[PDB]
């Protein structure tokens, strides 16, 4: 673990992290995708073998050494609220799980479902109290990476408001 796990916000591509292992904003199907997933597809292809997986779960595969945590957050076009909430919920849980099995002390993430799977709505405050609600259990220094000057701003104003 982090002598002194914290949060932290950066506004880049997340291709270009400097953490021990990243999410990846995936689809079921394991296809490359759009926005972050073609981002992490260009970056780490070979994470793509067997990479599909159901909404609301995390599967990781291996680029060299290096882990890619493919999560599958629900698109809220197809999900009602209620039901899409359940399954962004469960996808963070399946991250801190598989962060907390391989033994990292850093994480890179996206914040899920606040792309093109929105449903054309604001979800940074739902998407990132579903991140905390997860990674707050554990040790894992956790950099979430946004590309919006003013989502930046509003990241970092969450995590500073808890201390
Ligand atoms: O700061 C933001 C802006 C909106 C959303 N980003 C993307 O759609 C996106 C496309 S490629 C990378 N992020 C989530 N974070
Ligand atoms: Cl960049
Ligand atoms: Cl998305």
């Amino acid at each position: 673990g982090a002598m002194a796990p914290s949060y932290r916000v950066k506004r880049m591509d997340i291709a270009k992290n400097d953490e021990e292992c990243v999410v990846n904003a995936a689809n079921p199907r394991g296809l490359p995708g759009d926005g972050v997933c073609k981002a992490v597809y260009k970056k780490w292809p070979e994470s793509f073998k067997n990479s599909a997986t159901p909404v609301g779960t995390a599967k990781t595969v291996m680029c060299g050494t290096y882990p890619v945590i493919h999560a599958v957050g629900p698109n809220f076009s197809n999900y009602t609220e209620s039901e899409g909430d359940r399954e962004l919920a469960a996808a963070y849980r399946e991250v801190a799980k598989e962060v907390t099995r391989l033994g990292v002390n850093s994480v890179a993430i996206p914040l899920l479902s606040t792309g093109v799977y929105s449903g054309g709505k604001d979800r940074l405050t739902q998407s990132l109290n579903h991140l905390f609600t997860a990674m707050d259990s554990t040790d894992a220094d956790v950099v979430i990476y946004c590309r919006d000057k003013e989502w930046e701003k509003k990241i970092s104003e969450a995590i500073q408001m808890r201390t």
